[PDB]
This record gives structure tokens, C-alpha cells and sequence, in this order.
RNA sequence: GCAAGAUCCUGGUAUGCUGGGGAGCCUGAAAAGGCUACCUAGCAAGACCCCUUCGUGGGGUCGCAUUCUUCACCCCCUCGCGCGAGGGGGUU
DNA sequence: AGCTTGGTGTATACCAGGATCTTGC
DNA sequence: TACACCAAGCT
């Protein structure tokens, strides 16, 4: 069914946001648009406020699960150990609690003489420092743990504290004996500090170490006179750690031979490839040109570079000592950072440093290791690479020399170069063999020994490969969707065009950095706002406060020539000119005196200056270092530093600083990911170009296209001044996807041009024959939008979340309550029945006959009926026999002997019932607790249609009406709810609104909204889907500060948010024209029923089957 | 070659919560309640694998990611000689 | 008595390195 | 953070 037609790509690439557009082109001017949607997705964000991934929340949890396990299992062998030498163990119950502390305490200051108890406390002692030995580096082994300083400085000083505390001096001053004696002076003291929570001080206040514990392991052991075998293997046994790997499949393959692993720095095929190629790149001056060198010279160089030990042989010792040349200018290509006086041969020649390291390793342990010396000096250099390949990529999950545990201890520890270059240690082998023979370079040595071509690149990754990184994933997995359906409809696309616009490879930090920088940003400007209106300035511009902010941190002075100036007297100074290669920053601007202001004549500043008379550097400079922080203007602690710095860097510059440069297209992960895949769909499918743009450039070109979102969209006026952004409607993000279908890299190029003349400041129109040419082919592109915005065609979806998988229940475990069989049961106290047998018995005392319990919370159900007994299953329950209840009155599962609360919920299903000209809705709420307990977890089940017993936490505490109605057979399941799920009004709208929701719905007729939770049994939530609520945040925010900055809709727009539409279920199912659209990847609504999820009309939808 | 970021991954730590306890204090002082700490076990529900002592309990891995679950169709990587496990896509 | 709305609880926070990029000279 | 849950107010 594909029409194949010449259509564009658009891709509006945002933090929380894509928007994707599909425009079709006749002769170079957009005809029409086939698809608009923006997708609200969440950049994989599980942790709402610690801005942590669901990525990074799984492996917390599954990291933790193993650290649990391996930390029972060493307990296990730690208690084995102490079976082994008959020291009892601390055990679970019915001891003192400071037995552990007393035992460590008496152990460290005085020796037992007692067998029995002495066994007994040494067991106590070690099985505690098991359980809470502290912190260690974990890379470090225990003998690299045992050369510690012993104690740590950190102990040192936090006794010393202890001391000074106290005044009581305890000899040796281990952890366990203060700790012990604290408890037993000062008892309910809090040995370490908290977290979030009147005033206590702790008795330690830094995190204890595992040098400590040893430490005074090993002084127990001196004062009890243990034997240095079963010390040593307490400490092996206490301190046992699980080695850090790197596991393999995260480890690169190799672009040529994709079977083989990624290779090492260590690797001596590394340092003999880096010291080839670097000989391989030199150009050696002759016959009046560069003509890569000799055979003999290339042997003689390499030969002398992979035998040395230290780094010795430098760039300016080749060329007159080995290559035999008279002048070291005759030789070129050497790939450093250039200088004056051979800066770049100043530095060491590269060389195996992996060998220089282990030799000088061995001079220093080859009486410990003269096996391993011999056999490193004698053997073969493929068994001693194959060695150093099996030393240093030993730290990789997934020990080929099978020698001793001592034998290789002495270099088990050793520290080796560490890295990842980019080929495997078969093709590096074998790209040096066609190397030191044949004289060739890696260019054509890749050619020739695997067989590629010349233009062979290494390959892009596919569009259904993933980053790992959560937000690109996001946008990358959308794209791909779009893009898949896209090429299913209309063929491949002509080009494709993408813009990212800001908000990546930041972790969302500097996202908190920006809202507190622009908070500083519009905070402080109002200061110079408003002193300089009082003083009566009437046309506001930037640089007026630029100069107000420097005269107001820097006092009014001209530092340089003295003279106390005013604000006439500013002359705001551009450190950096623009005929240097500089830009309009608020770094370089200095304030002047006129006589310290035109002499600098385009040198560079502070160093003509220096070469005269009347003024110094040295002093200013200092100065601006011990700048003491204002808390009170434009920037913040974390720009403090950057800033001061960046001043110096430039103030003390001797030479240029070049240039005018303009960002050239790559410059992001993101963009460069997307980019790669779009590249290799093109490849494979035959697009012509695929560009991927920046900005803000897609704002101007609207600009200069006069397009407005406004009026588009039919929107109100926002704000008392000018009108809304575009951000206040999530459709511009289509709109600019439309927009970004008609642009090439050089009417962008003009765009950013003009973005840069405009802001260096104007207004200047853009001149060239392909702006031109770019302006009037998309003359009829506003006209194009203006009628898809009319037609109600530019969607806004978010992706919906159907797995049954995530966090089951919340993690606070909460004690159960307990209540007597035969006393006043009331609605609640029959909800909270814990055990599903004795809960579905207690509802056949209610309810014979009923599967559901229907009950009010308050109500009275039973009454205290002395001679009730419960017929269990394989049990009788007595009248006076407690019962489990879970403590609160709502959903909760029993997991691990304990209570937890249900967590959010993964769906709700609706349920309708009764006369269809007029029948009435409810949701029967489903959490993941639910189907964990239901056992409907496991694969090949259907969990938003398949049955929940009536003892679940969803059955328990639905609604009343909806409990009645399945009792009584008329409520059938019509359909189910998620979390994102997009409601349709119609053109109706909302009917049934009362209250604030009216008004607002005076300014902002809503016909499209977002399922975004289930508060209650009868209500769910809604928020409009094409209104923005980070825009609403800062409209919050600006009421919040700024003086009537918002308009009247502006402030219903802001109450109204962020809780939105807390809507019965009831007002809003009973809309006759409501729909619950589920979208296609292009934005159209799925109506066809197929093995997708599918649009549906809870007044028309049928019963299932 | 090189200063660094982000993304996870691996190894840990200290609290916290619940069950079992209790050193000190407070109520009860007949009695067992509370608080401050500390000791100990567990910290998703669970699923698969292996024992042989066909049972009785004990060891290993997976388990909050890839947002259209399961089902059905199509494509791709590894192993199979179809198909077991991972990815992807599905137009209204 | 049922719908609007206001407030509030919820596991939490660190460390040392290693692998994929990205950079930006 | 935002969602589920707890009462008070408004009519
Ligand atoms: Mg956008």
C-alpha cells in the first residue's frame, strides 16, 4: 500500500520532547503535511526528583541484591572459620546488646585467661567486625588494605575528638573500645550520624574504614596472643571482598574482526602499534618535499624504541641521532599541540611503557619473583604479550596460567596501563606484520590484510541498536517508530533534517543549575532595573546594565590608572576584540578610566600595558583571586570560580587568540548517535542527505517566515507584555519539525548568521540567492500549517507503559495490627484482613453467597459475637484467637513477614453498567502488587483483561457501586486505562465541568487531556495534553515574584496547575463522545483492532471476546 | 597523542524499615508499655538450575532496563540442521 | 451526601574505579 | 516529583 511520494523528515529533538513531521514536496516547496505529532516522553527517568534513570534505579536494586547475597555467603564462611577454631558466633537473640562492643573492649585492653570465655568473646568480636567492618577501597586487595596506615588519620583525628570530648584516655583507642564505652557512659548515644533527622551529638562522625577494623583485629590478636596463621585467616575470612570486573559484552568489538574482544593499553601490540604509527606518520624533508621515510630509518627508530626502560629517546633525539639527518626542521608531521621552540619535541617520544614498567617492577622484586623474571626475560615476546594480555585484562568477569595464590601475588596487585584502544590484539598482531616488512601505513595495511576497500569506514549503528543512555533511547526509540511507519506509508524520505535543542549529556544537573542561574539572572537585573529607572533612564538595553553590574562589583574603578570614575565615566571595554577572533561576553568586559581604555590599540591587554611605563600587571590579577563571594548578584558559587579563572586566562594571554569561529554541526552525543542511525537508514534505504541542525535555528526561520504559534493554535495572551512562547503549547514541536522540512545547511548557515548580527547588539534582513530561493519556495508553508492546525490534525501523544514489570510495592515495611475474632468487626477492619483464606471466610459470614466484600469503612458490620469461630481449611479459629490486619485502610500485600503499601498503579480497568442511553462507569484500579499476588507475573498472561481474586488489594478497595454491579452481573470490562493515555472530549468538550475547572475552560477549551494517575477509587486524574506544565511552573513562579506579569488566563493557567483536572470518573465517563485515542507512531488514532492497542469509546465499546 | 564530562557497570559502606532481642532511662511498680541507642535475620513478590540422602533441607543464577503486556505477523544478532533466547517494527 | 479542594507521605545517601561514547584542543 | 490517600469544606 505504499505511495511512494518525495516527503521530508523533520525531527525536533528536546529533553521531554520530540517533534516529528512528514511533508510531502512537489517542486521544492512543501505541498502537503502528512503527518505532525509531537511525543511526550519521560528521557527515561524513573526517580521523578533525584533525576536518576530506570536504568540506574534497576542496577541500584540488582547491585544490592548481590552485594546481600555475597555479604551471607561470606558470613556463612566467616562461621564456618569460627566452627573450625570452636569461637562461638554472636547469637540472633537472648544477649546483652553491647556484648559484641564489651567483648571487642575487653579483648583490646586485657588479656582473658579463661579458654572458654576467651574463645567465646574472640567469636563475639570476629563475627561483629564481620558484620560492620566499614569501608574500603574495593580495587585494592588485603594485602594492599594490610600496608595501610594503621590506625587511618581519619580514626586518628575522630579520637583525638573523642579525647577532647571526654577526657578519658583509652589504650589503644580502637573503635570497639570507644564505641563499647560510650555505650556503657553515655547510653543511647548514636554511634554514627543519620540521615535527615533538639540536638544530639554522635559519638564517631566519619565513615569507619577497613584499615580500623584490621587494625584492631590485629591488636586483639597481639594481646591474646593468637597464632599468625588463624589471624591471617580471620582477616582473609573478614575482609573478603568480590574483585571489581568489567564483564564482558560491554566491551567494544573491533570494527574488523567483530568476533575478538576490544584490546588494552598494556597490551605490548598497543605500545609496538603507537610507536610503528608514530614513525609511520613523520615526514622526513627531501627532494624539496615531504616524503615519508626509509625503510632503514623506520627499522632503525622502532628498533630504538622498543627496547629502551624509561623515557628517555624525545622528539628532538630522533631526527639528528637515529634517522641521520642534520636539521630537526627537516622533519614533519609529529601529532602534539604546536609551539615556539619545538614545544611538541620538548615532550618524550612514545614507547613500550608497558615493558619499561614491568622491568622496573621486576628490579624491584626480582629476589621475590625470579620464576616470573626468567621466564619474562627468556621466553617468547608472543607468550610474554599473550602474559601481559592475560595481566591486565584479568579484571573482566568473563586464570589461564593456573600458578599458586602466592606465586602471582606479587604482581596480582599490580597496577598496569589501563584502557581500551579501538582494534583487538589478533588484528593489531596482524596489522604489524604488514607494517615493519612492507614499510606501508595503517591507511593501507587495513586494506590489505582483512580485504576493505578504500572506502571502507567502520560501520554506523542501526536504527533498532541502543545508546544506553536514557533520554537519546527515548527520542532515538520514537524516531525509529515515526520513521519505520513513515517509509511503510510514503516510501523512504527525500532527506531528513534533525535539530536538537539544548538539554543533554548533563544528567539533568545543569537543568537545576539553569533554573537557579536564571533565578539569579532575572533576580538581580532588577536591582539595576530599578535603581536606573529611579535615576530615569526610558530606554532599557542590555549593555546599560551590563555596565551597571561592573560598576556595582567593581566600585567605580579604573584599577589601572587610579581616578575614581562615574557612571559617564564607564567606557565599557572590550578585552578581546572582534578583529581577533572574540565574541560579545560578559568576560570581556572591563570597566575603564579613558586614559586606561583606548590605549590598549587591538594588543593583546595587560601585556602592552606591562611593556611602559605608569602600569603593572601582577597585583590585579591577585586581586580578582581573593574575590570574596557576594550573595547578592548576577552570578553564582559554581560560575565564581569559572569566571575568575577565565578572566585571568585572558588577561594574561601573550599571544593571539584566534578566532571568529561558528559551531560546525556536530557537537553533541546525541546528535551524533542520531545522526550515525539516520545515516545507516539512509544507506539502506536510499535517503539522499541527512543533515542534523542546532538551536534555535528553526525559532528564526519561523521568524523570518512569520510564523507565529499563537496564531496558529488560537491561543490567549499569556502574559500582560508581548504574547506567550512557544513552549507554552507542546504542538510547536510538530510545528517546528513542519518547519525544519524546509531547510538546507546553507539558508541554516544564513539563519545562524543572522541570529549572530542580531544579537550582537540589528534588525538586518538576511541577503542571498538561496534565502531568497528558501523564502518564497515556502511561501505557502504558514498557509500549510494554518489548515492542519484548524483541522484539529497536529497530535500530542505519549508513549504508553504496558509491561507488568517495576517496583511491586513500596519499601517501607510497616508492622501489622492484630484483631480478635470475636469483637465489633467494622468495613475497614474487614478490609485490612491480611490472610486471603481467612478473609474470603469472613466475607461468607458477611456475604453467603457474595465473591466481593461490600462494606462502608465506617460502618458497623459485626458485632462482638463471643461464640464466632472461623472453619479454616486445615485449622479452626477460636473466638479469642487474633487475626492479622494490615495497619491502614488501604491497599497493601504481605511480603517477608511484613506489610507494604501497594505502589502506583499499572493500569485501571473500566467497568460500565446499566441502561445504555445512560449507564454508569467506575475503575477498578490494578497495581503491580496486584498481579504479583494474583500470580499473573509470569509469562503468557494477559494482565489487563485477565481475572483478579476478590482478595487482592484492586478488589478490596474498589469502589462500592462498582463491587455491587459485578455481584450483580450487568458490569462488564470495557477497556483499560494507563497512565499517559490520551482522552478525546470532541468538539463538545467538557460538559459536565463545576467549579475552577470551568474557568478555566472559559480561556482554554480543552478537548484533548492525559491520564496521569488514579488518586481514589472514584476519581482520576487529568491534565490538558497540549499545554505545557514546566511552562505553567514558571508562570507559578513569576506570579510568585514579578509584579502583574500575567494576564487573567495566565493566572488561571497557574492555579490550575501542576494537580490539574481531579475529575470524577463518573463526570468524566459520562461525556458522550468521549475517546480514548491510542495512537499510531505517526499521531493517528488506531481504530482497527490488530494485536496493538487500539482507539475506543467507553459508551460504544463491547464486552471482550 | 591529551585535559576532562555524561551514561551505565562492578565492588562495597553507613543509616533506615520490619521480625526476633535488650544496655540505660521513664511510666507500672504486680504486670508489661514507651523512648534513646545497639545486637541479630531479611530487605522487592518470586521464577529457573543442581542435589540424592524420592525428600528434609541445602548450594548457583535471574528478578524495578530496553514505555504498543500477552497473543499473532515481519525483519535482524548468536547458537542450533525448523527453534531456544535476545532486539526491532507494525501504516487507520 | 457527593463533588471540589487542600495538605501530605513516599528508602537515602555516599565511596572508588572500569567500559561505551562525547568533547576540543 | 507527583501520585495515592487522608480528611475538611461547599453546595
Ligand atoms: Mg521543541
Amino acid at each position: 500500500g505504499t505511495v511512494p511520494v518525495t516527503w521530508r523528515l523533520g525531527v525536533d529533538v528536546g529533553e521531554r520532547s520530540i517533534g516529528l513531521a512528514a511533508v510531502s514536496y512537489e517542486e521544492d516547496k512543501p505541498k502537503e503535511i502528512l503527518a505532525a505529532v509531537s511525543w511526550i516522553h519521560d528521557g527515561g527517568v524513573g526517580d521523578e526528583r533525584s533525576g536518576a534513570s530506570r536504568l540506574a534505579l534497576r542496577g541500584m536494586a540488582r547491585r544490592a541484591r548481590r552485594l546481600r547475597r555475597f555479604r551471607r555467603a561470606r558470613l556463612r564462611d566467616l562461621d564456618m572459620l569460627l566452627s573450625e577454631l570452636g569461637w562461638t558466633p554472636l547469637p540472633d537473640k537472648n544477649v546483652s546488646p553491647v556484648d559484641a562492643w564489651l567483648a571487642r573492649k575487653r579483648l583490646a585492653e586485657e588479656y582473658v585467661v579463661d579458654e572458654t570465655e576467651r574463645r567465646r568473646l574472640l567469636g563475639y568480636a570476629v563475627s561483629h567486625m564481620a558484620r560492620h567492618r566499614g569501608w574500603r577501597n574495593p580495587w585494592t586487595t588485603i594485602k594492599d588494605l594490610k600496608n595501610l596506615p594503621q590506625p587511618s588519620d581519619s580514626w586518628e583525628r575522630t579520637r583525638e575528638s573523642l579525647e577532647a570530648r571526654y577526657s578519658v584516655s583509652l589504650e589503644p583507642g580502637t573503635v570497639g573500645q570507644w564505641a563499647g564505652y560510650l555505650l556503657q557512659r553515655a547510653p543511647g548515644i548514636r554511634l554514627n550520624p543519620t540521615q535527615q533527622s533538639l540536638s544530639n551529638a554522635t559519638a564517631f562522625e566519619t565513615r569507619l574504614r577497613q584499615e580500623d577494623v584490621l587494625w584492631e583485629l590485629r591488636c586483639i590478636a597481639d594481646v591474646q596472643g593468637l597464632p599468625e596463621d588463624v589471624v591471617s585467616n580471620v582477616i582473609d575470612a573478614v575482609f573478603c571482598q568480590k574483585r571489581p570486573s568489567v564483564p564482558a559484552e560491554r566491551i567494544g568489538r573491533d570494527p574488523l574482526d567483530p568476533s575478538q574482544l576490544r584490546a588494552s593499553r598494556a597490551c605490548l601490540e598497543f605500545q609496538e602499534y603507537r610507536i610503528v604509527a608514530a614513525v609511520a606518520n613523520l615526514r622526513i624533508r627531501d627532494g624539496s618535499g615531504s616524503r615519508p621515510l626509509s625503510l632503514e630509518e623506520r627499522n632503525a627508530v622502532i628498533e630504538a624504541l622498543l627496547a629502551q626502560t624509561e623515557r628517555s629517546l624525545t622528539w628532538s633525539d630522533i631526527a639528528l641521532e637515529i634517522l641521520k639527518l642534520p636539521n630537526e626542521s627537516d622533519l614533519t608531521s609529529v601529532p602534539e599541540e604546536d609551539g615556539p621552540s619545538s614545544l611538541a619535541y620538548s615532550q618524550f617520544a612514545p614507547f613500550d611503557e608497558t615493558s619499561a614498567r614491568i622491568a622496573e617492577f621486576i628490579a624491584k622484586n626480582r629476589r621475590k619473583i625470579p620464576t616470573f623474571a626468567q621466564w619474562w626475560q627468556e621466553q617468547d615476546r608472543t607468550s610474554r604479550s599473550d602474559l601481559v594480555a592475560a595481566l591486565a585484562d584479568n579484571s573482566i568477569a568473563g586464570l589461564l596460567v593456573h600458578l599458586p595464590d602466592a606465586e602471582l601475588e606479587a604482581l596480582e596487585g599490580l597496577a598496569l596501563p589501563s584502557g581500551r584502544v579501538a582494534y583487538s590484539r589478533l588484528t593489531l598482531s596482524g596489522l604489524t606484520r604488514v607494517m615493519r616488512d612492507d614499510g606501508v601505513d595503517v591507511h593501507n595495511a587495513r586494506k590489505t590484510c582483512f580485504g576493505v576497500d578504500d572506502n571502507w569506514r567502520p560501520p554506523l549503528p542501526a536504527l533498532h541498536e541502543a545508546t544506553g543512555h536514557p533520554v537519546v533511547d527515548r527520542n532515538l526509540a520514537i524516531l525509529r517508530k515515526f520513521l519505520s511507519s513513515a517509509t511503510m506509508r510514503w516510501g523512504p524520505p527525500q532527506s531528513i533534517v534533525v535539530e536538537l535543542a539544548r538539554g543533554a549529556s548533563e544528567s539533568r544537573e545543569r537543568q537545576a543549575e539553569e533554573e537557579a542561574a536564571r533565578r539569579a539572572h532575572r533576580k538581580a537585573n532588577d536591582r539595576i532595573r530599578a535603581e536606573l529607572r529611579a535615576s530615569g533612564l526610558s530606554d532599557p538595553s542590555p549593555a546599560d546594565l551590563v555596565r551597571a553590574r561592573l560598576l556595582e562589583l567593581y566600585d567605580c574603578h579604573c584599577m589601572y590608572c587610579g581616578a575614581p570614575i562615574s557612571w559617564e565615566n564607564s567606557e565599557l571595554d572590550h578585552i578581546v576584540p572582534r578583529t581577533d577572533g572574540g565574541s560579545n561576553r560578559h568576560e570581556n568586559l572591563a570597566i575603564t578610566c579613558g586614559a586606561c581604555n583606548k590605549e590598549k590599540g587591538r594588543r593583546p591587554f595587560a601585556s602592552w600595558a606591562e611593556t611602559s611605563n605608569r602600569v603593572q600587571l601582577r597585583d590585579v590579577i591577585d586581586r580578582v583571586q581573593k574575590l570574596k563571594y557576594s550573595g547578592n548578584m548576577y552570578w553564582t558559587r559554581d560560575e565564581f570560580s569559572r569566571y575568575k579563572k577565565s578572566v585571568v586566562a585572558r588577561l594574561k594571554r601573550r599571544t593571539s587568540d584566534p578566532e571568529v569561529i561558528q559551531s560546525i554541526e556536530s557537537t553533541g552525543y546525541a546528535a551524533v548517535a542520531l545522526r550515525d542511525r539516520l545515516l545507516s537508514y539512509g544507506e539502506k534505504n536510499g535517503v539522499a542527505q541527512v543533515a542534523v541542525f542546532r538551536g534555535g535555528v528553526t525559532a528564526e526561520a519561523r521568524r523570518w517566515l512569520d510564523i507565529s504559534i499563537e496564531r496558529l493554535f488560537s491561543r490567549v495572551a499569556i502574559f500582560a507584555q508581548s504574547t506567550s512562547t512557544k513552549r507554552l503549547d507542546r504542538r510547536h514541536h510538530a510545528v517546528d519539525a513542519v518547519v525544519l522540512t524546509t531547510l538546507t545547511p546553507g539558508v541554516a548557515k544564513t539563519l545562524a548568521d543572522a541570529r549572530s548580527r542580531r544579537v550582537s547588539a540589528s534588525t538586518e534582513e538576511p541577503q542571498s540567492p538561496a534565502y531568497r530561493q528558501w523564502k518564497e519556495s515556502c511561501s505557502g508553508l504558514g498557509d500549510l500549517l494554518i489548515s492542519t492546525a484548524a483541522r484539529d490534525s497536529i497530535a500530542v501523544a505519549a508513549p504508553l507503559r504496558l509491561r507488568p514489570t517495576g517496583a511491586l510495592h513500596e519499601e517501607t515495611l510497616r508492622a501489622f495490627s492484630e484483631h480478635t475474632v470475636g469483637a465489633a468487626w467494622k468495613g475497614a477492619e474487614l478490609r485490612r484482613i491480611v490472610e486471603p483464606e481467612v478473609y474470603a471466610a469472613f466475607l461468607a459470614l458477611t456475604d453467603p453467597g457474595g465473591r466481593f466484600l461490600k462494606v462502608s469503612p465506617s460502618e458497623d458490620v459485626l458485632p462482638a459475637d463471643e461464640n464466632r469461630h472461623i472453619v479454616l481449611s486445615d485449622r479452626v479459629l477460636g473466638p479469642r484467637d487474633r487475626v492479622k490486619l494490615f495497619p491502614d485502610d488501604r491497599g497493601s500485600i504481605r511480603v517477608r513477614g511484613g506489610a507494604a503499601y501497594i505502589a502506583s498503579f499499572h493500569h485501571a480497568r473500566v467497568f460500565r453498567w446499566g441502561s445504555s442511553h445512560s449507564p454508569s462507569f467506575a475503575l477498578l484500579r490494578v497495581s503491580l502488587a496486584d498481579l504479583a499476588v494474583a500470580g499473573l507475573l509470569r509469562d503468557g498472561v494477559d494482565v489487563f483483561t485477565a481475572e483478579l481474586p476478590p482478595w487482592t488489594p484492586a478488589w478490596r478497595y474498589a469502589s462500592i457501586a462498582l463491587v455491587k454491579a459485578v455481584e450483580s452481573g450487568d458490569a462488564k470490562q470495557v477497556g483499560w486505562l494507563v497512565p499517559g493515555d490520551e482522552l478525546d472530549f470532541g468538539p463538545e468538550g467538557v460538559t459536565t465541568a463545576a467549579g475552577d475547572l470551568s474557568m478555566f475552560l472559559k480561556y482554554f477549551p480543552e478537548r484533548h487531556w492525559v491520564v496521569t494517575g488514579f488518586e481514589d477509587d472514584k476519581r482520576i486524574n487529568l491534565k490538558p495534553a497540549f499545554l505545557s506544565a514546566e511552562q505553567a511552573e514558571v508562570l507559578r513562579t513569576e506570579r510568585s515574584d514579578r509584579p502583574d506579569t500575567l494576564t487573567e488566563a495566565g493566572e488561571i493557567l497557574a492555579q490550575f496547575f501542576p494537580r490539574c483536572w481531579r475529575a470524577t470518573v463518573a463526570k468524566v465517563l459520562c461525556h458522550p463522545g468521549l475517546t480514548v485515542i491510542r495512537r499510531t507512531a505517526l499521531g493517528q488514532p488506531r481504530w482497527r483492532r490488530g494485536h496493538l492497542p487500539y482507539s475506543w469509546r467507553p459508551w460504544s465499546a463491547d464486552p471482550w471476546s
